[PDB]
This record gives structure tokens, C-alpha cells and sequence, in this order.
């Protein structure tokens, strides 16, 4: 069970990230990562994805949500 959540969310990375350390993920300017964990509160607000076979976190704020609808304009 533990049943909650069911719906992957993928992002772009907007501009280039470089990972300080391995636990951060590092993505070239327009990446796409798949969501793995969205539960940030207290922590500074970094998300966990998956991205070319590399766990790692991202502040989230580099990436851009990809929705399945045209931009009105």
C-alpha cells in the first residue's frame, strides 16, 4: 500500500548547473531530470531527481516545470 503520490514530474534545467559536491547533480543548460522526491519544509527547499544514471539534489530553482499544454501567450 503506502499508497500517496502517484504522478512523476520532470523539470528543465534553465541555466547550467554545477554540483558543489556528488551529492548535488550537475546538468548542462537545458537538462531534464525526473523527479524522485518533493517533500522539502524545513531543509533550504532542494529536490531529489535522477538525471544520465546520477541521484543527486538541486535547489530546485534552476529548473523549469514542463506541463503537457501550449502556452497561451
Amino acid at each position: 500500500g503506502s499508497s500517496g503520490s502517484s504522478g512523476v514530474c520532470f523539470v528543465k534545467a534553465l541555466y547550467d548547473y554545477e554540483g558543489q559536491t556528488d551529492d548535488e547533480l550537475s546538468f548542462p543548460e537545458g537538462a531534464i531530470i525526473r523527479i524522485l522526491n518533493k517533500e522539502n519544509q524545513d531543509d533550504d527547499g532542494f529536490w531529489e531527481g535522477e538525471f544520465n544514471g546520477r541521484i543527486g539534489v538541486f535547489p530546485s530553482v534552476l529548473v523549469e516545470e514542463l506541463s503537457s499544454g501550449p502556452s497561451s501567450g
